């Protein structure tokens, strides 16, 4: 079965697929996500959409997420991750990004935190992070913008990529380190209580999101 209803979802050993059509009510539109596979390495996973109206708010995240165990972020030693993806129409507003969200309570719900970390692979049709840019960071040897916004209890970091990251390889751990060691993050008492990657949409469509793979582990 596809999954198109609001809050549709899948688990496949530590990989859950969310369809998580948050933002429905701020536009029309539809979107159905579809899982292809999901094992202990990883999940493969597609979402269609069509989406107006809302400019500039997010439609969904349609995602898959990592069952892990959750620690302090300062007890981290890395989060390796691949990410293999692509679009077919991008003539559309949206992100494809990473979302991360750690607590001070490890026991926070997880669809939100004292801080999300955000890690935009890519941007089409010029969407924009929460907030303001406040840096261009150097992260692993590639540069990203950094962006900073908050909205209630929630802080939030967004790093940018400057073309779209279409396979990406990476140690997320880094881009937690860069917050702590370049903007007093408080990695010693902040949990990562969930780890995500999935896309969202402002506007446009028909859009298929194709995600070959999907691999993350927190270590
Ligand atoms: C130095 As700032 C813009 O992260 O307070
Ligand atoms: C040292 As700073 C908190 O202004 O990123
Ligand atoms: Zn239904
Ligand atoms: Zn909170
Ligand atoms: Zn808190
Ligand atoms: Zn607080
Ligand atoms: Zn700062």
């Amino acid at each position: 079965a596809q999954l198109c209803d609001q809050y549709a979802t899948y688990t496949g050993g530590v990989y859950t697929i969310n369809n998580n059509l948050w933002g429905k009510d701020a536009g029309s539109g539809s979107q159905c996500t579809t899982v292809n596979s999901a094992s202990s390495a990883g999940t493969s996973w597609s979402t269609k959409w069509n989406w107006s109206g809302g400019e500039n708010s997010v439609k969904s995240y349609a995602n898959s997420g990592l069952t892990f165990n959750k620690k302090l972020v300062s007890q981290i030693s890395q989060i390796p991750t691949t990410a293999r993806w692509s679009y077919d129409n991008t003539g559309i507003r949206a992100d494809v990004a990473y979302d991360l969200f750690t607590a001070a309570d490890i026991n926070h719900v997880t669809w939100s935190g004292d801080y999300e970390l955000m890690i935009w692979l890519a941007r089409y049709g010029g969407v924009q992070p929460i907030g303001s840019q406040i840096a261009t960071a150097t992260v692993d040897g590639q540069t990203w913008e950094l962006w900073y916004g908050a909205n209630g209890s929630q802080k939030t970091y967004s790093f940018v990529a400057p073309t779209p990251i279409t396979s990406f390889q990476g140690d997320v751990n880094d881009f937690f380190k860069y917050l702590t060691q370049n903007h007093g993050f408080p990695a010693s008492s902040q949990y990562l209580i969930t780890l995500q990657f999935g896309t969202e949409p402002f506007t446009g469509g028909p859009a298929t999101l194709s995600v070959s793979n999907w691999s993350a582990s927190v270590q």
